[PDB]
DNA sequence: CGATCACGC
DNA sequence: GGCGTGATCG
């Protein structure tokens, strides 16, 4: 079965053809500054293997890799750009890849190596990176033999599936999408992720100690009020402790017992003292763990920069997510976790950060795909529109809604077109099922286009198979046809919200692919460090902030044309917390 | 490795 | 209600 191909000792002018499947093999899971472990080559003139040691190190096939007119088709090809700018080397010319294209066909498939994808066609002369590399304490780069002829084969099925896969994203009109949204973004990815943010160490580590101080004291206190020693970190026996020993009220139940949630401790905080040490102890935990630790542990100590792997083939909607560090969950709303943000801060002396942020897009997108009069005419009026929520359902003025009533609002307005029930609205308003079903009601009463489109895209998705979004991304939804109705009911809500949160992913991603290049025919010095969703983060000389507060908003406001205007918030500062 | 919890959008 | 990462348990 064996493959052929040359194992080659140098490069030969037959390698540097003008079209060519690539594998630049990176093993490590985060690849930044990580070893290239083996180059496979396949063309119009055959396979080839080549040791990196070698390759890397020669100037024409250098100079092949930063060739724009030579073109490569690969998969993940910002794990091989990235890997490449921490050796100095730039890649150019990535025509196609393989893992972004089956993302776009179908998400669901989770598609994580080149036999995954693959698979998808039928296509099997290619072994799961798994198997040839083993997993976990087992992972393992083998032999030379059979890890060139593992790349041979990778490089083999992707200079084969090209066409087959642009063939079927053609049909269902995703052409342009991998072409001119996720493949020109996957390099901006590239050069955010290779730039890293800087982190004020001293800062983090002076707030670390502080945080295991106060855990110590308050793991003391509530011992003593406990009557005993036991895991705070154990759910289980902290329900033990609340419900049993000091027989707190039982409010809420989970599937396997008791619930210590926040929102059931903060309920039950009359009831005990122990229950603020509780809470006090566990949000000290969240940031001593999750945020000062993790962010520590990651840190490069030579730049005091974090290098952020921003996933872009993962998500269902279309959105990124981030890891190792996650970048995308930061405290903010309280100010006790907020304030590591101070630690986030410019690469360069004289430099600040400024964050731009789509104000209530979710909602715009659905004025604009619902085509709601009253939603449509609330945003063409810029009206607060979970102010103007709140007014609708609770019937009042502008002037009585309370800042609890906007939240309330907030609720009603994320909750019902993701096909939230009467049950979980009340949990949320901490009101009557019946209660929560009269908001329901006149929420459709104030806004039918709505209700219109909530009933629409599932008949859509029931009879085309899938959902769509802005820029034609495509979620598949066999389950709602599903004759077991909870199944149904799960896919209902991911047919109502998908094409509104992938439409959001839609358009913060092109508006990332525009400001770039604005940036580049500007010759500003400014770059994005962060996407967060809905919001971008840049970093710029301070000499750029009143250049970058007209064209940043412009950009982001531009990206999409919809029947309603988008609004960008902005602000800047010293530091990321600053920048608000 | 699923549950629970807590952080973001 | 939707989409994520990850600490921690058992
Ligand atoms: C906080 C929160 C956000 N989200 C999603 C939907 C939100 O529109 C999006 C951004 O969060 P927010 O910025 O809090 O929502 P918003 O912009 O609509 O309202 P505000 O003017 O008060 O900022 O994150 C939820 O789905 N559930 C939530 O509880
Ligand atoms: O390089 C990211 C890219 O690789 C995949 C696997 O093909 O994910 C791997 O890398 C991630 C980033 O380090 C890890 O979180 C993940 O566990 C690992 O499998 C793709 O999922 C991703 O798009
Ligand atoms: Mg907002």
């Amino acid at each position: 079965a064996k493959m052929a191909f040359t194992l080659a000792d140098r490069v030969t002018e037959e390698m540097l053809a003008d079209k060519a499947a690539l594998v630049v093999e990176v093993v490590e899971e985060n690849y930044h500054a990580a070893p290239i472990v083996g180059i496979a080559v396949v063309n119009e003139h055959g396979r080839f293997f080549l040791r990196p040691e070698t390759a890397l190190a020669d100037p024409q096939f250098v100079a092949w890799l930063g060739d724009e007119t030579k073109k490569k088709s690969m998969f993940d090809s910002k794990r091989a750009a990235v890997a490449l700018k921490w050796k100095g080397i730039e890649l150019c010319g990535v025509s196609f890849d393989l893992l972004l294209a089956a993302y776009l066909l179908d998400p669901a498939q989770g598609v994580d190596d080149v036999a995954a994808a693959a698979k998808m066609k039928q296509y099997e002369a290619v072994r799961p990176d798994e198997a040839v590399y083993g997993k976990g304490a087992k992972r393992a780069v083998p032999d030379e033999p059979v890890l060139a002829e593992h790349l041979v084969r990778k490089a083999a099925a992707i200079w084969e599936l090209e066409r087959p896969f642009l063939d079927e994203l053609r049909r269902n009109e995703q052409d342009r999408l991998l072409v001119e949204l996720e493949q020109p973004l996957s390099s901006i990815l590239a050069e955010m992720e290779f730039a890293g943010v800087k982190v004020d160490t001293k800062r983090l580590e002076q707030m670390g100690k502080e945080l295991a101080e106060q855990l110590g004291t308050v793991e003391q206190r509530i011992y003593e009020l406990a009557g005993q020693e036991f895991n705070i970190n154990s759910p289980k026996q902290l329900g033990v402790i609340l419900f049993e020993k000091l027989q707190l009220p039982v409010l809420k139940k989970t599937k396997t017992g008791y619930s210590t949630s926040a929102d059931v401790l903060e309920k039950l905080a009359p009831y005990h003292e122990i229950v603020e040490n509780i809470l006090h102890y566990r949000q000290l935990g969240k940031l001593q763990s999750t945020y000062i630790e993790g962010l520590l542990k990651v840190v490069r100590p030579d730049t005091k920069k974090v290098h952020t792997i921003f996933n872009q083939a993962l998500t269902q909607t279309g959105r990124l997510s981030s890891t190792e560090p996650n970048l995308q969950n930061i405290p903010i709303r309280l100010e006790e976790g907020r304030k590591i943000r101070q630690a986030f801060v410019p690469s360069e002396s004289d430099w600040l950060i400024f964050a731009a942020d789509y104000s209530q897009i979710e909602l715009r997108v659905l004025a604009h795909i619902a085509e709601d009069d009253n939603l449509m005419e609330a945003f063409r009026r810029d009206l607060d529109i979970h102010t103007k929520t709140a007014m609708d359902i609770f019937q009042v003025s502008e002037d009585e809604v309370t800042p609890n009533m906007r939240r309330q609002a907030k609720a009603v307005n994320f909750g019902i077109v993701s096909g939230i029930s009467d049950y979980g609205l009340a949990q949320n308003l901490n009101i009557s099922r019946k209660e929560a079903a009269e908001f329901i009601e006149r929420y459709f009463e104030s806004f039918p286009g709505v209700k219109r489109y909530m009933e629409n895209i599932v008949q859509e998705a029931k009879q085309k198979g899938y959902v769509t979004t802005l820029l034609h991304r495509r979620r598949y939804l066999p389950d709602i046809t599903s004759r077991n109705f909870n199944v149904r009911s799960f896919a209902e809500r991911m047919a109502m919200n998908t094409p509104i949160q992938g439409s959001a992913a839609d358009i913060i991603k092109k508006a990332m692919i525009d400001l770039n290049a604005r940036l580049k025919e500007e010759r500003l010095q400014a770059h994005l460090l962060l996407q967060v969703h809905d919001e971008l983060i840049l970093e710029a000389p301070k000499e750029e902030m009143e250049r970058l507060c007209r064209l940043v908003p412009e950009v982001m406001e531009q990206a999409v044309t919809l029947r309603v205007p988008l609004k960008v918030d902005y602000h800047y500062g010293s530091t990321w917390y600053d920048a608000k």
